[PDB]
């Protein structure tokens, strides 16, 4: 690969700041977080990079009074590279005691979709969850009120503000389904023109011309709650998804018209946590990265790697990001998303978690953004 003659480059420091941190990440309205998980990132058109995660408002729990937050870039060509080409925290949606989250963007020319997922602020996912007032959630079920819904939003100013968002539920959601996700992590554009988003069980297509799209369900068999979308070199549509047991990857191919069977891949380890995936570049060689933690029992062992394949059959050992480790971060490791950058890096948001309180509800969580080039990755010493 030409590109392991270059000089490694790599560069990390936290974007998302727990509360418990110096200098921590708070809206403008004074109202501050506890943790924040679920990233989500973006290059837009301009060059712009949006970044984008749920702040978890009281403990680090999926459930509860969750914002979708997020942050810019400064200009659009500044690329994120220090601390101070970031713009403060804003918010997409924080109404309501409501979780709102699982943020899965996908760039099309001046629009930028955002797709997010929803529950009442009285459910969670298991039920019998306390909340800061005293109570237990109910349970999500297949009720309206209960279920777990899909939202819409755009923004058609490169990322600086967003339209009130819109639940998709009844035309993007089966019928009948209780729990749900979207992405989290973000969604492509084809090279034929389309958007896919991927969601539990199914891809969300995105028809029509840019920035005026309808969208459709394409269901999908075997596919697993949260997943990831490529379309690979050789065109096809691949989905690789967070299995349900602890253990490996589940991955698919096919096209637009359909999916093959989902499989385990037995290359790429996975402790039941979610990944991300970027079609790099096009051109000579044509590659993909894919990012998750390489273990099958833990989230603190990320890992990045290229494919060369046409269908990303093979990945390389690729590069532990523990090799560029980030200090005053708590324990880096869990979800991840990754976009390319103008300046031909690869920009990553990936979850740390200070660990405090153990697993429990009050450790704090932060996410951390690192760039490399693809010289980091080549040459890592394993690799
Ligand atoms: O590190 C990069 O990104 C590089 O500079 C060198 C790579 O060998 C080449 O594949 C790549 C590609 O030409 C552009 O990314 C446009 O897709 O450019
Ligand atoms: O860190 C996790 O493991 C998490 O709990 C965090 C997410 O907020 C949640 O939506 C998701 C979900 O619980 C699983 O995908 C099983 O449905 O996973
Ligand atoms: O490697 C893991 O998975 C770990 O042990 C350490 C991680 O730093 C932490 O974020 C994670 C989390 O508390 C559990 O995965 C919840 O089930 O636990």
């Amino acid at each position: 690969d030409p590109a392991g003659k270059a000089a490694q480059y790599h560069k990390e420091y936290a974007l998302f700041r727990s509360a418990n941190m110096p200098s921590p990440d708070k809206l403008a309205t004074g109202v501050g977080f506890h943790s924040f998980r679920i990233p989500a990132v973006v290059r837009t058109n301009t060059g712009r990079i949006l970044a984008f995660a749920e702040g978890r408002r009281h403990n680090n729990r999926d459930y509860g009074d969750i914002n979708l937050v997020y942050k810019r870039t400064k200009s659009p060509t500044n690329n994120g590279e220090n601390p101070t080409d970031w713009e403060s925290l804003r918010e997409v949606v924080g109404t309501g005691p409501h979780t709102w989250g699982n943020p899965t963007p996908v760039v099309d020319g001046n629009t930028i979709y955002l797709f997010l997922s929803m529950n009442d602020g009285a459910y969670s996912q298991n039920g019998g969850n306390t909340l800061p007032d005293g109570t237990k959630t109910k349970k999500i079920d297949s009720t309206w009120v209960g279920r777990r819904h899909l939202y819409l939003t755009t923004s058609t100013d490169d990322g600086d503000t967003w339209t009130k968002p819109v639940d998709m539920t009844k035309t993007l959601t089966p019928d009948g389904q209780a729990w749900d996700a979207v992405g989290p992590g973000n969604g492509i554009k084809l090279s034929t023109g389309e958007l896919v988003i991927p969601a539990q069980g199914r891809n969300i297509i995105g028809r029509g011309p840019s920035g005026n799209r309808t969208w459709s369900m394409q269901i999908l068999k075997g596919a697993g709650s949260e997943g990831t979308i490529c379309q690979t070199p050789d065109g096809k549509l691949m989905r690789n998804d967070r299995p349900g047991p602890m253990g490996h990857r589940s991955v698919a191919r096919g096209t637009l018209a359909g999916l093959g069977p989902f499989a385990t891949d037995n290359g790429l380890p996975d402790p039941a946590c979610q990944g991300s995936i970027l079609s790099y570049n096009s051109d000579e060689p044509a590659r993909t990265i894919f990012m998750n933690s390489a273990s099958t029992d833990r989230r603190t062992a990320m890992r990045v790697r290229i494919s060369y394949d046409k269908d990303a059959a093979k990945f390389n050992f690729g590069r532990e990001l523990k090799d560029a480790p980030l200090g005053n971060v708590g324990n880096e490791g869990g979800y991840s998303s990754m976009t390319k950058t103008s300046d031909y890096k690869i920009g990553a948001l990936v979850e740390s978690d200070w660990y405090e309180d153990k697993g429990g509800e009050k450790s704090h969580r932060c996410i951390i953004w690192r760039r490399f080039n693809l010289s980091w990755i080549i040459n890592g010493p394993n690799n």
